[PDB]
Protein backbone atom coordinates (compact mmCIF):
# COMPACT_ATOMS: atom_id res chain seq x y z
CA UNK A 1 0.00 0.00 0.00
CA UNK A 2 1.41 3.81 -1.17
CA UNK A 3 0.90 6.63 1.44
CA UNK A 4 2.37 9.68 1.52
CA UNK A 5 4.59 11.58 4.43
CA UNK A 6 4.12 15.43 4.67
CA UNK A 7 7.11 17.04 5.96
CA UNK A 8 7.07 20.90 6.85
CA UNK A 9 3.69 23.02 5.89
CA UNK A 10 2.60 23.14 2.32
CA UNK A 11 3.49 26.32 0.33
CA UNK A 12 6.51 27.06 2.75
CA UNK A 13 10.46 26.15 1.81
CA UNK A 14 10.64 23.46 3.81
CA UNK A 15 7.70 21.43 2.26
CA UNK A 16 8.73 17.60 1.16
CA UNK A 17 6.28 14.90 0.36
CA UNK A 18 8.05 11.30 0.35
CA UNK A 19 5.92 8.21 -0.49
CA UNK A 20 5.64 5.71 1.91
CA UNK A 21 5.63 1.91 1.13
CA UNK A 22 3.45 0.12 4.12
CA UNK A 23 4.65 3.09 6.14
CA UNK A 24 8.37 3.47 5.66
CA UNK A 25 9.68 5.73 2.83
CA UNK A 26 11.05 4.89 -0.14
CA UNK A 27 12.36 6.91 -3.25
CA UNK A 28 9.66 8.60 -5.57
CA UNK A 29 12.05 8.03 -8.66
CA UNK A 30 13.88 4.69 -8.34
CA UNK A 31 11.72 2.19 -5.95
CA UNK A 32 7.95 2.62 -7.44
CA UNK A 33 8.02 0.58 -10.27
CA UNK A 34 7.30 1.51 -13.62
CA UNK A 35 4.88 -0.98 -14.35
CA UNK A 36 1.58 -2.17 -11.90
CA UNK A 37 0.80 -4.43 -14.98
CA UNK A 38 3.62 -4.99 -17.61
CA UNK A 39 1.96 -7.13 -19.57
CA UNK A 40 -0.77 -4.49 -20.42
CA UNK A 41 1.35 -1.90 -20.14
CA UNK A 42 -0.22 -0.02 -16.73
CA UNK A 43 1.73 1.99 -15.44
CA UNK A 44 2.27 3.91 -11.98
CA UNK A 45 2.52 7.63 -12.15
CA UNK A 46 3.85 9.54 -9.25
CA UNK A 47 1.15 12.70 -9.25
CA UNK A 48 3.14 15.95 -8.20
CA UNK A 49 0.86 18.71 -8.83
CA UNK A 50 -2.87 18.24 -8.68
CA UNK A 51 -5.42 20.14 -11.06
CA UNK A 52 -6.01 23.28 -10.92
CA UNK A 53 -3.57 24.63 -8.14
CA UNK A 54 0.03 26.21 -8.84
CA UNK A 55 2.44 25.75 -6.97
CA UNK A 56 4.82 23.93 -8.80
CA UNK A 57 5.96 21.03 -6.85
CA UNK A 58 8.18 18.29 -8.37
CA UNK A 59 10.39 15.19 -7.16
CA UNK A 60 13.88 16.75 -6.26
CA UNK A 61 16.54 14.39 -8.08
CA UNK A 62 19.30 15.95 -5.61
CA UNK A 63 17.82 14.80 -2.35
CA UNK A 64 17.96 11.41 -0.56
CA UNK A 65 14.58 9.40 -1.49
CA UNK A 66 13.64 11.68 -4.62
CA UNK A 67 10.11 13.54 -1.96
CA UNK A 68 8.17 16.15 -3.71
CA UNK A 69 9.19 19.41 -2.89
CA UNK A 70 8.45 23.38 -4.48
CA UNK A 71 10.25 24.82 -7.01
CA UNK A 72 12.34 27.67 -5.95
CA UNK A 73 14.34 30.00 -7.76
CA UNK A 74 17.38 32.21 -5.96
CA UNK A 75 15.45 31.41 -2.49
CA UNK A 76 12.00 32.30 -3.96
CA UNK A 77 8.71 29.76 -4.29
CA UNK A 78 7.48 29.31 -7.83
CA UNK A 79 4.07 29.20 -8.99
CA UNK A 80 2.64 28.86 -12.39
CA UNK A 81 0.26 31.70 -12.83
CA UNK A 82 -3.12 31.62 -13.88
CA UNK A 83 -3.53 32.06 -17.43
CA UNK A 84 -6.42 32.75 -18.98
CA UNK A 85 -8.96 30.58 -19.63
CA UNK A 86 -7.22 28.31 -17.46
CA UNK A 87 -6.68 27.49 -13.89
CA UNK A 88 -3.21 26.98 -12.52
CA UNK A 89 -2.25 23.54 -14.09
CA UNK A 90 -5.08 22.14 -16.31
CA UNK A 91 -4.31 18.55 -15.79
CA UNK A 92 -3.44 16.19 -12.85
CA UNK A 93 0.80 16.61 -13.35
CA UNK A 94 3.55 14.33 -12.47
CA UNK A 95 5.94 11.67 -13.81
CA UNK A 96 6.58 8.10 -14.42
CA UNK A 97 8.98 6.66 -11.84
CA UNK A 98 11.71 4.65 -13.25
CA UNK A 99 12.28 6.83 -16.08
CA UNK A 100 14.91 8.87 -16.91
CA UNK A 101 15.62 11.27 -19.81
CA UNK A 102 18.94 10.92 -20.35
CA UNK A 103 20.87 13.86 -21.24
CA UNK A 104 23.76 12.83 -22.38
CA UNK A 105 17.31 17.27 -29.14
CA UNK A 106 18.56 15.97 -25.87
CA UNK A 107 16.88 14.42 -23.00
CA UNK A 108 15.62 16.62 -20.25
CA UNK A 109 17.20 14.93 -17.42
CA UNK A 110 14.07 14.17 -15.43
CA UNK A 111 11.54 11.60 -15.21
CA UNK A 112 9.35 11.82 -18.08
CA UNK A 113 6.46 13.80 -17.64
CA UNK A 114 2.43 13.12 -17.29
CA UNK A 115 -0.40 14.43 -17.99
CA UNK A 116 -3.38 12.79 -16.70
CA UNK A 117 -6.57 14.21 -18.01
CA UNK A 118 -9.23 11.99 -15.55
CA UNK A 119 -11.76 13.14 -14.05
CA UNK A 120 -11.09 13.12 -9.86
CA UNK A 121 -8.39 15.73 -8.80
CA UNK A 122 -4.85 14.10 -7.55
CA UNK A 123 -3.22 14.74 -4.53
CA UNK A 124 0.83 15.04 -4.49
CA UNK A 125 2.55 11.87 -3.88
CA UNK A 126 -0.56 10.33 -5.09
CA UNK A 127 0.74 6.88 -7.05
CA UNK A 128 -2.34 5.79 -9.17
CA UNK A 129 -2.26 3.80 -12.10
CA UNK A 130 -3.05 4.58 -15.87
CA UNK A 131 -2.96 3.99 -19.13
CA UNK A 132 -0.69 6.06 -22.11
CA UNK A 133 -3.27 7.30 -24.57
CA UNK A 134 -0.62 9.29 -26.70
CA UNK A 135 2.04 11.80 -26.37
CA UNK A 136 3.67 15.15 -27.01
CA UNK A 137 7.06 16.48 -27.41
CA UNK A 138 7.04 20.24 -26.27
CA UNK A 139 10.78 22.04 -26.85
CA UNK A 140 12.94 23.39 -24.07
CA UNK A 141 15.82 25.08 -25.52
CA UNK A 142 16.70 22.42 -27.66
CA UNK A 143 15.64 19.51 -25.14
CA UNK A 144 12.91 17.13 -26.39
CA UNK A 145 10.44 17.78 -22.84
CA UNK A 146 7.94 14.87 -23.94
CA UNK A 147 4.44 15.21 -22.39
CA UNK A 148 2.66 11.51 -22.04
CA UNK A 149 -0.90 12.01 -22.08
CA UNK A 150 -2.64 9.23 -19.99
CA UNK A 151 -5.75 8.19 -17.35
CA UNK A 152 -6.26 6.83 -14.40
CA UNK A 153 -7.52 3.22 -15.02
CA UNK A 154 -10.38 3.87 -12.39
CA UNK A 155 -11.75 6.78 -14.07
CA UNK A 156 -15.50 6.12 -15.31
CA UNK A 157 -14.49 6.53 -18.95
CA UNK A 158 -11.14 4.66 -18.85
CA UNK A 159 -12.50 1.35 -21.02
CA UNK A 160 -13.35 3.65 -23.80
CA UNK A 161 -10.42 5.80 -23.93
CA UNK A 162 -7.50 3.48 -26.08
CA UNK A 163 -5.63 5.72 -28.40
CA UNK A 164 -4.84 9.44 -28.88
CA UNK A 165 -8.05 10.04 -31.07
CA UNK A 166 -10.65 9.10 -28.07
CA UNK A 167 -9.29 12.22 -26.28
CA UNK A 168 -10.82 14.18 -28.82
CA UNK A 169 -13.91 12.49 -28.85
CA UNK A 170 -14.86 12.47 -25.01
CA UNK A 171 -12.53 15.72 -24.23
CA UNK A 172 -12.86 17.39 -27.32
CA UNK A 173 -10.62 20.65 -26.74
CA UNK A 174 -8.68 19.63 -24.20
CA UNK A 175 -5.67 18.60 -26.85
CA UNK A 176 -5.90 22.48 -27.83
CA UNK A 177 -5.61 23.71 -24.39
CA UNK A 178 -3.02 21.66 -23.49
CA UNK A 179 -0.94 23.35 -26.82
CA UNK A 180 -1.84 26.72 -25.79
CA UNK A 181 -1.37 26.08 -22.35
CA UNK A 182 2.23 24.64 -22.67
CA UNK A 183 3.09 27.39 -25.18
CA UNK A 184 2.19 30.68 -23.11
CA UNK A 185 2.38 29.49 -19.25
CA UNK A 186 5.45 30.67 -18.96
CA UNK A 187 5.10 34.16 -20.76
CA UNK A 188 3.61 35.42 -16.46
CA UNK A 189 7.20 34.75 -15.73
CA UNK A 190 8.73 37.07 -18.29
CA UNK A 191 9.67 34.31 -20.66
CA UNK A 192 8.58 33.19 -24.21
CA UNK A 193 6.33 31.50 -25.71
CA UNK A 194 7.36 27.94 -25.99
CA UNK A 195 7.23 25.61 -29.12
CA UNK A 196 6.23 21.79 -30.24
CA UNK A 197 7.68 19.91 -32.32
CA UNK A 198 4.98 17.90 -34.77
CA UNK A 199 3.22 21.02 -35.38
CA UNK A 200 1.74 20.48 -31.73
CA UNK A 201 0.65 17.29 -33.04
CA UNK A 202 0.33 14.16 -30.14
CA UNK A 203 1.50 11.28 -31.51
CA UNK A 204 -0.48 7.74 -30.56
CA UNK A 205 -0.02 5.43 -27.94
CA UNK A 206 2.10 2.59 -29.81
CA UNK A 207 4.45 5.89 -30.25
CA UNK A 208 4.15 6.79 -26.70
CA UNK A 209 4.95 3.30 -25.39
CA UNK A 210 8.15 3.43 -27.40
CA UNK A 211 9.50 6.96 -26.19
CA UNK A 212 8.51 5.77 -22.27
CA UNK A 213 10.00 1.95 -22.70
CA UNK A 214 13.40 4.14 -24.14
CA UNK A 215 13.27 6.19 -20.86
CA UNK A 216 12.81 3.40 -18.37
CA UNK A 217 16.10 2.12 -20.36
CA UNK A 218 17.79 4.82 -19.35
CA UNK A 219 17.13 4.76 -16.06
CA UNK A 220 18.08 1.26 -15.76
CA UNK A 221 21.60 1.95 -16.62
CA UNK A 222 21.55 5.27 -14.06
CA UNK A 223 20.44 3.43 -11.26
CA UNK A 224 23.16 0.51 -12.12
CA UNK A 225 25.50 3.23 -11.82
CA UNK A 226 26.20 2.83 -14.99
CA UNK A 227 25.41 6.24 -16.86
CA UNK A 228 28.26 8.64 -18.76
CA UNK A 229 27.44 10.97 -15.69
CA UNK A 230 25.00 11.21 -12.65
CA UNK A 231 25.94 14.49 -11.44
CA UNK A 232 23.60 16.02 -9.21
CA UNK A 233 21.05 13.12 -8.52
CA UNK A 234 21.00 10.93 -5.64
CA UNK A 235 20.28 7.12 -6.21
CA UNK A 236 19.59 6.23 -3.12
CA UNK A 237 16.75 3.92 -2.83
CA UNK A 238 15.31 1.18 -0.46
CA UNK A 239 13.93 -1.45 -2.40
CA UNK A 240 16.69 -2.54 -5.26
CA UNK A 241 19.19 -5.04 -3.20
CA UNK A 242 22.13 -5.15 -6.21
CA UNK A 243 22.24 -1.49 -6.99
CA UNK A 244 25.09 0.45 -5.49
CA UNK A 245 23.49 2.91 -3.71
CA UNK A 246 20.89 0.61 -2.49
CA UNK A 247 20.54 1.96 1.41
CA UNK A 248 17.70 0.56 3.58
CA UNK A 249 19.00 2.59 6.49
CA UNK A 250 17.76 5.64 4.30
CA UNK A 251 13.94 5.19 5.25
CA UNK A 252 14.17 5.46 8.44
CA UNK A 253 16.30 8.55 8.44
CA UNK A 254 13.16 10.47 7.04
CA UNK A 255 11.43 12.61 9.74
CA UNK A 256 7.86 12.11 11.31
CA UNK A 257 5.31 13.48 9.22
CA UNK A 258 4.78 17.02 9.82
CA UNK A 259 1.79 18.48 12.15
CA UNK A 260 1.06 21.62 9.96
CA UNK A 261 -1.74 23.38 8.37
CA UNK A 262 -1.14 25.13 4.75
CA UNK A 263 0.94 28.23 4.64
CA UNK A 264 -0.91 30.79 2.90
CA UNK A 265 -0.22 31.37 -0.69
CA UNK A 266 0.34 35.06 -1.42
CA UNK A 267 -3.22 36.62 -2.95
CA UNK A 268 -1.11 37.66 -6.34
CA UNK A 269 -1.33 34.09 -7.30
CA UNK A 270 -4.86 34.64 -7.87
CA UNK A 271 -4.18 36.98 -10.63
CA UNK A 272 -5.89 36.20 -13.92
CA UNK A 273 -3.24 37.11 -16.63
CA UNK A 274 -4.69 37.63 -20.56
CA UNK A 275 -2.07 36.99 -22.38
CA UNK B 1 -17.67 47.41 9.54
CA UNK B 2 -19.38 44.92 7.85
CA UNK B 3 -18.05 41.45 8.76
CA UNK B 4 -19.35 37.85 8.64
CA UNK B 5 -20.98 35.47 11.15
CA UNK B 6 -20.95 31.57 9.95
CA UNK B 7 -23.01 28.94 11.27
CA UNK B 8 -21.19 25.39 10.65
CA UNK B 9 -18.78 24.04 8.25
CA UNK B 10 -18.65 25.08 4.43
CA UNK B 11 -20.20 22.62 2.15
CA UNK B 12 -22.86 21.26 4.77
CA UNK B 13 -26.56 21.65 4.65
CA UNK B 14 -26.42 23.60 8.24
CA UNK B 15 -23.88 26.34 7.06
CA UNK B 16 -25.24 29.74 6.90
CA UNK B 17 -23.26 33.04 6.69
CA UNK B 18 -24.99 36.29 7.92
CA UNK B 19 -23.52 39.51 6.91
CA UNK B 20 -22.81 41.75 10.33
CA UNK B 21 -22.59 45.45 11.12
CA UNK B 22 -21.16 46.50 14.53
CA UNK B 23 -20.65 42.23 15.56
CA UNK B 24 -24.42 42.65 14.69
CA UNK B 25 -26.35 40.41 12.01
CA UNK B 26 -28.38 42.83 9.53
CA UNK B 27 -30.47 41.51 6.57
CA UNK B 28 -27.84 40.87 3.57
CA UNK B 29 -30.99 41.85 1.02
CA UNK B 30 -32.14 44.87 2.62
CA UNK B 31 -29.92 46.30 5.43
CA UNK B 32 -27.14 46.85 3.25
CA UNK B 33 -27.10 50.25 1.35
CA UNK B 34 -27.23 49.71 -2.87
CA UNK B 35 -24.82 52.72 -2.87
CA UNK B 36 -21.83 53.49 -1.13
CA UNK B 37 -21.22 56.55 -2.57
CA UNK B 38 -24.44 57.59 -4.78
CA UNK B 39 -23.21 60.60 -6.74
CA UNK B 40 -20.37 58.78 -8.09
CA UNK B 41 -21.95 55.42 -9.06
CA UNK B 42 -20.16 52.88 -6.33
CA UNK B 43 -21.92 49.93 -5.66
CA UNK B 44 -22.04 47.69 -2.55
CA UNK B 45 -21.91 44.39 -4.05
CA UNK B 46 -22.67 41.24 -1.73
CA UNK B 47 -20.15 38.55 -2.49
CA UNK B 48 -21.75 34.69 -2.62
CA UNK B 49 -19.47 32.49 -4.49
CA UNK B 50 -16.12 33.36 -4.91
CA UNK B 51 -14.15 32.87 -8.29
CA UNK B 52 -13.19 29.07 -9.23
CA UNK B 53 -16.11 27.59 -6.82
CA UNK B 54 -18.76 25.44 -7.21
CA UNK B 55 -21.21 25.80 -4.38
CA UNK B 56 -24.30 27.36 -5.30
CA UNK B 57 -24.11 29.77 -2.18
CA UNK B 58 -27.15 32.44 -2.13
CA UNK B 59 -28.85 35.07 -0.34
CA UNK B 60 -31.74 33.12 1.27
CA UNK B 61 -34.89 35.25 0.45
CA UNK B 62 -37.30 33.65 2.32
CA UNK B 63 -35.21 33.49 5.89
CA UNK B 64 -35.18 35.93 8.57
CA UNK B 65 -32.38 38.52 7.59
CA UNK B 66 -31.33 36.73 4.62
CA UNK B 67 -27.86 34.96 5.29
CA UNK B 68 -26.42 32.98 2.56
CA UNK B 69 -26.99 29.39 2.18
CA UNK B 70 -26.08 26.79 0.17
CA UNK B 71 -29.20 26.16 -2.24
CA UNK B 72 -29.99 22.38 -2.90
CA UNK B 73 -31.88 20.40 -5.07
CA UNK B 74 -34.16 16.96 -3.44
CA UNK B 75 -32.30 17.99 -0.44
CA UNK B 76 -28.82 17.77 -1.23
CA UNK B 77 -26.07 20.60 -1.68
CA UNK B 78 -26.21 22.16 -5.34
CA UNK B 79 -22.95 22.62 -6.72
CA UNK B 80 -22.18 24.42 -10.01
CA UNK B 81 -19.90 21.42 -12.51
CA UNK B 82 -17.01 22.38 -14.09
CA UNK B 83 -17.81 23.02 -17.85
CA UNK B 84 -14.81 22.89 -20.14
CA UNK B 85 -12.48 24.86 -20.49
CA UNK B 86 -14.01 27.03 -16.90
CA UNK B 87 -13.48 25.88 -13.37
CA UNK B 88 -16.44 26.23 -11.38
CA UNK B 89 -17.78 30.10 -11.59
CA UNK B 90 -15.26 32.38 -13.49
CA UNK B 91 -16.14 35.83 -12.09
CA UNK B 92 -16.55 36.41 -8.34
CA UNK B 93 -20.36 36.24 -8.12
CA UNK B 94 -23.02 37.88 -5.81
CA UNK B 95 -26.02 40.24 -5.91
CA UNK B 96 -26.76 44.17 -5.27
CA UNK B 97 -28.67 44.92 -2.41
CA UNK B 98 -32.06 46.85 -2.26
CA UNK B 99 -32.92 45.53 -5.97
CA UNK B 100 -35.03 42.60 -7.17
CA UNK B 101 -35.65 41.17 -10.96
CA UNK B 102 -39.39 41.88 -10.46
CA UNK B 103 -40.98 38.75 -11.27
CA UNK B 104 -44.60 40.19 -11.41
CA UNK B 105 -43.87 42.45 -14.61
CA UNK B 106 -42.61 41.13 -18.14
CA UNK B 107 -39.59 43.39 -18.63
CA UNK B 108 -39.49 45.10 -21.69
CA UNK B 109 -35.90 44.27 -23.36
CA UNK B 110 -36.66 40.52 -22.54
CA UNK B 111 -39.98 39.83 -22.88
CA UNK B 112 -39.77 38.18 -19.73
CA UNK B 113 -40.45 38.13 -16.02
CA UNK B 114 -37.83 38.73 -13.38
CA UNK B 115 -36.05 36.04 -11.83
CA UNK B 116 -37.65 37.02 -8.38
CA UNK B 117 -33.76 37.46 -7.08
CA UNK B 118 -31.70 40.42 -6.46
CA UNK B 119 -29.80 41.88 -9.40
CA UNK B 120 -26.49 39.37 -10.12
CA UNK B 121 -23.35 40.74 -10.17
CA UNK B 122 -20.02 39.33 -12.06
CA UNK B 123 -16.92 41.14 -10.10
CA UNK B 124 -13.98 40.45 -12.22
CA UNK B 125 -10.59 41.56 -10.52
CA UNK B 126 -7.81 39.59 -9.89
CA UNK B 127 -8.37 39.04 -6.16
CA UNK B 128 -10.70 36.13 -4.89
CA UNK B 129 -13.15 37.13 -3.16
CA UNK B 130 -15.12 35.63 0.01
CA UNK B 131 -18.84 34.49 0.94
CA UNK B 132 -20.26 37.29 2.44
CA UNK B 133 -18.20 39.99 1.82
CA UNK B 134 -18.94 43.31 1.23
CA UNK B 135 -16.97 45.15 -1.37
CA UNK B 136 -17.39 48.66 -3.15
CA UNK B 137 -17.64 48.28 -6.80
CA UNK B 138 -18.29 50.53 -10.18
CA UNK B 139 -20.38 49.00 -12.67
CA UNK B 140 -18.67 49.01 -16.24
CA UNK B 141 -21.81 47.29 -18.25
CA UNK B 142 -24.31 44.01 -18.73
CA UNK B 143 -25.87 41.40 -20.34
CA UNK B 144 -29.53 40.54 -20.31
CA UNK B 145 -29.42 36.65 -19.63
CA UNK B 146 -32.56 34.73 -19.83
CA UNK B 147 -32.32 32.09 -17.05
CA UNK B 148 -34.61 29.21 -17.92
CA UNK B 149 -36.75 31.95 -19.64
CA UNK B 150 -36.52 34.52 -17.04
CA UNK B 151 -34.98 38.16 -16.80
CA UNK B 152 -31.83 37.55 -15.31
CA UNK B 153 -29.27 40.92 -15.94
CA UNK B 154 -25.54 40.15 -14.81
CA UNK B 155 -23.72 43.43 -14.41
CA UNK B 156 -20.19 43.61 -15.20
CA UNK B 157 -18.43 45.26 -12.11
CA UNK B 158 -15.02 45.80 -11.08
CA UNK B 159 -13.88 46.47 -6.84
CA UNK B 160 -12.70 50.02 -6.80
CA UNK B 161 -9.36 48.41 -4.89
CA UNK B 162 -8.39 46.67 -8.06
CA UNK B 163 -5.03 47.81 -9.02
CA UNK B 164 -6.85 47.92 -12.36
CA UNK B 165 -9.68 49.95 -11.56
CA UNK B 166 -8.99 53.46 -12.54
CA UNK B 167 -8.79 52.30 -16.49
CA UNK B 168 -11.78 50.53 -16.03
CA UNK B 169 -14.71 53.16 -16.68
CA UNK B 170 -16.88 51.64 -19.44
CA UNK B 171 -17.65 47.85 -21.37
CA UNK B 172 -15.10 48.28 -23.86
CA UNK B 173 -12.39 48.49 -21.35
CA UNK B 174 -13.12 45.42 -20.27
CA UNK B 175 -12.24 43.59 -23.92
CA UNK B 176 -9.04 45.87 -23.70
CA UNK B 177 -7.44 44.87 -20.40
CA UNK B 178 -9.74 41.26 -20.18
CA UNK B 179 -9.87 40.47 -23.50
CA UNK B 180 -11.80 37.36 -24.09
CA UNK B 181 -13.83 37.33 -21.17
CA UNK B 182 -17.15 38.58 -22.28
CA UNK B 183 -17.21 35.97 -24.65
CA UNK B 184 -16.08 33.48 -22.23
CA UNK B 185 -19.09 34.91 -19.89
CA UNK B 186 -21.57 34.71 -22.34
CA UNK B 187 -20.71 30.89 -23.00
CA UNK B 188 -20.50 30.26 -19.20
CA UNK B 189 -24.36 31.37 -18.38
CA UNK B 190 -25.50 30.03 -21.86
CA UNK B 191 -23.98 26.13 -20.99
CA UNK B 192 -23.61 26.07 -17.11
CA UNK B 193 -26.72 24.21 -16.30
CA UNK B 194 -26.52 21.63 -18.93
CA UNK B 195 -24.26 19.16 -16.84
CA UNK B 196 -27.76 19.65 -14.66
CA UNK B 197 -29.91 18.15 -17.44
CA UNK B 198 -31.35 21.56 -18.32
CA UNK B 199 -31.04 23.43 -21.24
CA UNK B 200 -28.97 26.14 -23.14
CA UNK B 201 -29.80 29.39 -21.32
CA UNK B 202 -29.78 32.43 -23.81
CA UNK B 203 -29.37 36.22 -23.94
CA UNK B 204 -31.15 38.87 -25.76
CA UNK B 205 -28.90 41.46 -27.83
CA UNK B 206 -27.39 38.60 -28.75
CA UNK B 207 -25.13 38.50 -26.05
CA UNK B 208 -23.73 42.41 -26.44
CA UNK B 209 -22.94 43.37 -23.07
CA UNK B 210 -24.53 47.01 -22.80
CA UNK B 211 -22.47 50.15 -21.32
CA UNK B 212 -22.46 51.31 -18.21
CA UNK B 213 -25.32 53.82 -19.40
CA UNK B 214 -27.19 50.55 -19.77
CA UNK B 215 -26.79 49.27 -16.39
CA UNK B 216 -27.26 52.21 -14.58
CA UNK B 217 -30.80 52.25 -15.78
CA UNK B 218 -31.08 48.87 -14.85
CA UNK B 219 -29.82 48.36 -11.51
CA UNK B 220 -32.29 51.32 -11.07
CA UNK B 221 -34.85 49.53 -12.25
CA UNK B 222 -34.24 47.18 -10.49
CA UNK B 223 -34.18 49.34 -6.73
CA UNK B 224 -36.95 50.63 -7.47
CA UNK B 225 -38.80 47.36 -7.50
CA UNK B 226 -37.06 46.86 -4.68
CA UNK B 227 -38.39 50.04 -2.35
CA UNK B 228 -42.04 49.03 -3.61
CA UNK B 229 -41.09 45.55 -2.24
CA UNK B 230 -40.01 46.79 0.81
CA UNK B 231 -42.85 48.98 1.68
CA UNK B 232 -44.90 46.06 1.22
CA UNK B 233 -46.44 47.50 -2.06
CA UNK B 234 -45.44 44.38 -4.24
CA UNK B 235 -48.79 42.88 -5.82
CA UNK B 236 -46.84 38.96 -4.81
CA UNK B 237 -43.77 39.26 -2.37
CA UNK B 238 -43.44 35.70 -3.27
CA UNK B 239 -43.11 34.88 0.81
CA UNK B 240 -39.73 36.78 0.50
CA UNK B 241 -38.86 38.07 4.24
CA UNK B 242 -38.84 41.39 4.48
CA UNK B 243 -37.71 41.60 8.07
CA UNK B 244 -34.59 44.54 8.19
CA UNK B 245 -32.74 46.38 10.89
CA UNK B 246 -32.14 49.81 9.51
CA UNK B 247 -35.30 50.75 7.26
CA UNK B 248 -37.65 52.31 9.86
CA UNK B 249 -40.37 53.64 7.56
CA UNK B 250 -41.11 49.85 6.55
CA UNK B 251 -43.34 47.90 8.10
CA UNK B 252 -41.23 44.84 8.41
CA UNK B 253 -38.93 47.18 10.25
CA UNK B 254 -37.33 45.50 13.98
CA UNK B 255 -34.29 46.33 15.28
CA UNK B 256 -34.62 43.08 17.65
CA UNK B 257 -34.43 40.47 15.01
CA UNK B 258 -31.34 41.03 14.97
CA UNK B 259 -30.83 39.70 18.28
CA UNK B 260 -32.37 36.31 17.37
CA UNK B 261 -29.42 34.95 15.60
CA UNK B 262 -27.46 32.23 16.99
CA UNK B 263 -23.69 32.86 17.68
CA UNK B 264 -21.10 32.12 15.30
CA UNK B 265 -20.56 28.36 14.96
CA UNK B 266 -17.44 28.38 12.52
CA UNK B 267 -15.81 24.71 11.44
CA UNK B 268 -13.39 24.02 9.12
CA UNK B 269 -14.85 23.18 5.39
CA UNK B 270 -16.01 19.61 5.35
CA UNK B 271 -14.95 17.88 1.94
CA UNK B 272 -17.18 18.13 -1.07
CA UNK B 273 -17.83 14.83 -3.12
CA UNK B 274 -15.26 14.00 -5.64
CA UNK B 275 -17.88 13.95 -8.39
CA UNK B 276 -17.69 17.65 -8.64
CA UNK B 277 -14.27 18.01 -9.60
CA UNK B 278 -15.03 16.67 -13.30
CA UNK B 279 -14.96 18.42 -16.03
CA UNK B 280 -17.57 18.56 -18.18
CA UNK B 281 -17.29 18.45 -21.98
CA UNK B 282 -20.45 20.15 -23.60
CA UNK B 283 -19.43 20.08 -27.69
MG1 LIG C 1 8.74 16.59 -14.69
MG1 LIG D 1 10.05 16.65 -19.26
MG1 LIG E 1 -31.72 29.98 -8.53
MG1 LIG F 1 -28.52 35.90 -7.78
MG1 LIG G 1 -30.49 36.04 -10.99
Amino acid sequence: TYTTRQIGAKNTLEYKVYIEKDGKPVSAFHDIPLYADKENNIFNMVVEIPRWTNAKLEITKEETLNPIIQDTKKGKLRFVRNCFPHHGYIHNYGAFPQTWEDPNAVGDNDPIDVLEIGETIAYTGQVKQVKALGIMALLDEGETDWKVIAIDINDPLAPKLNDIEDVEKYFPGLLRATNEWFRIYKIPDGKPENQFAFSGEAKNKKYALDIIKETHDSWKQLIAGKSSDSKGIDLTNVTLPDTPTYSKAASDAIPPASLKADAPIDKSIDKWFFI
